[PDB]
């Protein structure tokens, strides 16, 4: 008798087999087993495919469970008060630490609001990724943390979170920037994203732009400015202050940029009044 005593290896989401890159402590007995299914609606974790099956007759809303704050022809975002839905989030949130080196307590989220992301098509809703929020952030962060689900990454869909999350920080009059230490991944992503709004700005709205007015129209603070101008050499003193150029080198790159055909997020759509 050989009594195996399993990590969990692999999760079960709707039709996908996902490896964990990370330990996540998920409540379950170890057993010979190296499963689980995660139910795609609810988040929920079960140790048999027969009680998984059970549950996912129930009759139940097919979206995440909060207000659709923000709905176009790709996308929809919920945002879902963490005190409100106990359950849910502490699920997502162990679904989120199987992908991170590192997360704040998953039982805790009373503090945090999260918009998680939809993608609609002929089925309905499926849930892409989401970022959390902390409801009072002492260092103004406007992110706490961001997540693509795996069987979703490299689609585009993490960069049109970080865009959400920016126009929600625009709708609040206020700058911000994603909480520290972020992941290479994380900060990547961020770079890129910087990265191309810099250069559309540049190409959309004005040939010349000062610090002022970059952070106006976009809410990234001085700091993420001034080391995405100076990674791209577009850095200067014009008229008395900073300002950010446009050269042939930005109007290559957002010609590249647009040829990929990539969606956005309007702001239009946001409907939406910060808490007051
Ligand atoms: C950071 C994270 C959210 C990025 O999400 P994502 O959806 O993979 O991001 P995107 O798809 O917008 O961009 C990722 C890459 O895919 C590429 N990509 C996007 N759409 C693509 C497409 N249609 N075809 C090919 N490549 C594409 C992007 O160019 C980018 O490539 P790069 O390596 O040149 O930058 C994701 O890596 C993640 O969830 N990581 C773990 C969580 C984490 O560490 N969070 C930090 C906060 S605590």
């Amino acid at each position: 008798e050989v009594a195996r005593v399993r990590n969990l290896n692999r999760i079960i989401m709707g039709k996908y087999e996902i490896e964990p890159w990370y330990f996540s402590p998920y409540p379950i007995e170890l057993t010979d087993e190296d499963f689980i299914y995660i139910d795609d609606f609810t988040l929920q974790y079960f140790g048999s495919k027969k009680q998984y099956e059970r549950y996912r007759k129930k009759c139940t809303l097919r979206h995440p469970p909060g207000n659709e704050i923000y709905r176009d022809d790709y996308v929809s975002f919920f945002e879902i008060d963490g005190r409100k839905q106990r359950t849910w989030c502490r699920n997502l949130c162990l679904l989120s630490k199987l992908f991170l080196d590192h997360k704040t307590l998953y039982y805790d989220v009373d503090p945090f609001l999260f918009y998680c992301m939809t993608r609609r098509d002929e089925l309905g809703h499926h849930l892409v990724g989401y970022f959390s929020k902390e409801k009072e952030s002492a260092d103004g962060y406007n992110v706490a943390c961001i997540l693509t689900l795996p069987q979703y990454q490299r689609m585009g869909y993490g960069k049109l979170l970080i865009e959400f999350s920016y126009e929600l920080s625009k709708k609040e009059n206020k700058v911000g920037s994603p909480e520290k230490p972020l992941s290479d991944l994380g900060l990547l992503s961020y770079r890129a994203y910087w990265s191309d709004t810099l250069i559309t700005l540049l190409v959309e709205h004005q040939k010349e732009i000062t610090i002022d007015e970059i952070s106006s129209m976009t809410s990234m603070t001085t700091t993420d400015i001034l080391h995405t101008a100076k990674t791209l050499n577009i850095l200067r003193y014009y008229k008395g202050q900073h300002i950010i150029f446009l050269n042939e080198d930005i109007l290559d790159r957002y010609n590249r940029l647009k040829a990929k055909k990539r969606r956005t997020i309007d702001p239009n759509r946001l409907i939406w009044k910060p808490p007051v």
